[PDB]
């Protein structure tokens, strides 16, 4: 009855990714949101395993490199994150999905590393407004949560300076290994590199035209054609509609709306492949308190479908009936 | 040119279904709402037939029963909706659709029992975000408002517990007279008995992969394939996206577009069966002044397309014309 | 790799159509967004013309005529409109599309008048929920902006007053040559007036229907077949769902989605021959803070899609890369 009936869930506080202060405690947004409870409602076992503490420098120890704001900072966080989430993916080597809350998605280096260490053939379903596959010489704004994939992109590492404490990030994608969805905000060297390498991408223009269900179907044939590969699913707050997720840091309008999100899990979900997936940029210091509430909403409903659960409803462990009570029924008095 | 020249509108304004305090307002957020003139407007005389009073008896008379809380309320009330909605759907037998507005979704109970009466073999479109089919015993909260169409399956009557007051509530409808649209909450032991005794449902599943176009059809062809029978068509206001209409009682993010509602509502109208369409579950108590005005906007919007009205304009029913009233036009002058 | 290269902006801060102050308002809010910023960021020269300043006269001078408040204000700021935009357009004979910002849709009366000047066998697309359509004894409010196309639609001329002061604003547009999208609130003579000559329309219905992509494809094949005419886009900001456009005179409920309006743009955009596209109805005295915000980011991504911005992404201008700057990259190293 469950494709996954256990899981883990760990918390990434990262907030050296970009400059607003609250990506840090996404984790805790989700902890005190009715989440675990309505996992468990419907029968999956989840393990809270914690939180992965960044490494967060001080300005002097941490200049600026390359334009690059935070950059040993988050070298260090990198491999931290990798260490911890191979470390969890092993050990669940029915599989066991990893469940990752953060935090800006600047952490997407570190967790893809990670996995990919134990699952070397994984493929990536990126779910976000921006590319966040800009090379530290191209950043506008040197923001690392802006940068994640480029270090990790075989075909782009000519790109990417040589820094000898980003020497542990091993670019472990190729660019076909990766697709995105949900893209409204692309720079013009991301657009330039994306078409260059051939990566699968499905923009807001591509799910207006062709519907969410043909993108998610091209998606998966793209990255995961006959269903071989563990799926990293990143999925960046952000790809929402602002109007359903508020509290984030970069939205931009005209975004999916919660259904298309949500049908972006359930198949994920029941390719049986799911091996992580992480929510990026929850940000609850900005917005209204019900612009949090709203968003929290959201990522509760994303979170739970990416773990199997059914809008169409689930049926009961165990199906009650009133004689077993000696209750007389209707059916039974009129008899 | 009108399918329904006029119309009967009856509040019923009950709360002891569930227990936020503010759907015995819902009538009169209707009724100071331009409805009214809005209907007017579209050529139809609509007839304001008053309200309901509801039995709310205190807790000494009430106590809780089968975990049922204000069971007695709810026996006594559905009797006396019952009896009011005979009356009127008789009196009716162009046919002149009865607009209920609520109040709280137990009142359903009441208002099929009596629809059914006059109407023996109608079938009821129940457009909610909720089964609203818990029977007593496997109810989590004892709240009426989740339990309205239990005592009305006649499948479903070895589940109900017996009780002497509720002898004059007869089940009226077979699961196949019944069909969803909008779930997206369904409790496991409602999953279970729409599902065992086949009760046609589209879920919000279903309507992000078939389209609400699809989706009325077969609803329609489940229940009413030659549209031969009258239609009950009950609309609990959470069916809407929480977006649209905030101002309910239990909000479930996810759900129908305003326009969603609307195709929902002229294809039934369109049908010419339209009976009885129920209002359920406004509560002008909640949300900000603003939620409430737009709740009470997306009402009359849907309830005026359950009358015929059409987004794509009506004639005039006189056309007005300049030399009657002895002006000179341009088109005459330049001649 | 651009449509257009160069464009003409013009601000027109009409407020007498209508009687809530603060469309005059509109240019200013589009000045102060990051529209200038954007547009140039796409490679695209952007002129600004500055405003046109519409003739108020006072009560006195300009007493009720016909029911119309107004009306001699309005053919006097019409006429001044018609030789601004004539003789911009006729600088202009790849081409320069000109962007103009209300204001009220009074406006549409002397943008069209005067573009019509210019390009006489032109086509108007026409996105609002309403039909802007009302000859002036049968409007009810007496309000211009709800009248601007009667005034230019030859086959209404027997329906129109003749006023000595309206002599110069000559019908220039046959019935056949306008197409309505996003209509949700005609009123009866409108509706008799459309059907009646013809006039294409796909109303808020339509593109539940037939999706918005048939939609588009259908009123440009109705208007402008093979692309032959030069079009003039009247984009009523109203079109829009009041959830991303709240802050307009003469919001109504259930319209475009930001998606939806993004569409009919960059598809107009495509066509190579987008002439004139004004936005109407921007009125910043209404609603919050963060309703003006959110109409204002609207109107800035519809305007923006109109000049051409590609929701998939543009391509650098020059390609950066690092050995240029004397800088090793990551593959270097490694070799
Ligand atoms: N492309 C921009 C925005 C990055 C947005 C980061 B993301 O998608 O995690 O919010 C930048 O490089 O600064
Ligand atoms: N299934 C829940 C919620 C019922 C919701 C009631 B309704 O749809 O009228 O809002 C319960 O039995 O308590
Ligand atoms: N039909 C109404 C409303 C006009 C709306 C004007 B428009 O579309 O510019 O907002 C009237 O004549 O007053
Ligand atoms: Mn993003
Ligand atoms: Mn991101
Ligand atoms: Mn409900
Ligand atoms: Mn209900
Ligand atoms: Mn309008
Ligand atoms: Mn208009």
């Amino acid at each position: 009855k469950l494709l996954y009936t256990s899981a883990n869930f760990l918390g990434i506080p990262t907030n050296r990714g970009q400059p607003k202060i609250g990506t840090y405690q996404g984790p805790e947004l989700i902890r005190k949101s009715n989440f675990f409870q309505l996992v468990a409602e419907d029968g999956i076992q989840l393990t809270d395993c914690g939180d992965i503490i960044p490494v967060e420098l001080n300005e002097a120890e941490d200049p600026q490199r390359f334009g690059m704001k935070w950059s040993r900072s988050f070298s260090l966080t990198t491999l931290r994150i990798a260490e911890r989430v191979e470390e969890l993916m092993k050990q669940s080597n029915k599989s066991t999905p990893l469940v990752i809350v953060g935090g800006d998605h600047s952490m997407a280096t570190g967790t893809i590393l990670g996995h990919a260490e134990a699952k070397p053939d994984l493929c990536v379903l990126w779910i976000d407004a921006h590319g966040d596959i800009n090379t530290p010489l191209n950043s506008a704004s040197g923001n690392m949560h802006g940068m994640p994939l480029s270090f990790l992109v075989k075909e782009l590492q000519d790109q990417i300076p040589w820094l000898d404490d980003f020497e542990g990030i091993k670019p472990c994608l190729n660019a076909s290994n990766i697709a995105y969805i949900g893209l409204r905000d692309l720079d013009a060297h991301e657009t330039h590199d994306i078409r260059k390498h051939g990566i699968a991408y499905f923009t807001m223009l591509d799910v207006d035209r062709m519907g969410i269900e043909a993108v998610i179907k091209e998606a998966l044939l793209a990255v995961n054609p006959r269903l071989e590969k563990a799926i990293h699913l990143s999925f960046d707050i952000d790809a929402l509609d602002p109007l359903v997720a508020p509290s984030t840091g970069t939205a931009v309008p005209g975004g999916l709306t919660l259904r298309e999100g949500l049908r972006i899990c359930e198949e994920v979900s029941a390719t049986g492949k799911l091996s992580v997936v992480e929510l990026a940029e929850l940000n609850p210091l900005l917005g209204s308190q019900e612009d949090v509430l709203k968003t929290q909403s959201s990522a509760v409903h994303i979170l739970r479908a990416c773990l199997g659960h059914c809008r169409s409803g689930h049926l009961p462990f165990k199906v009650r009936n009133l004689t077993d009570q000696g209750i007389m029924s209707r059916a039974a008095h009129m008899q």
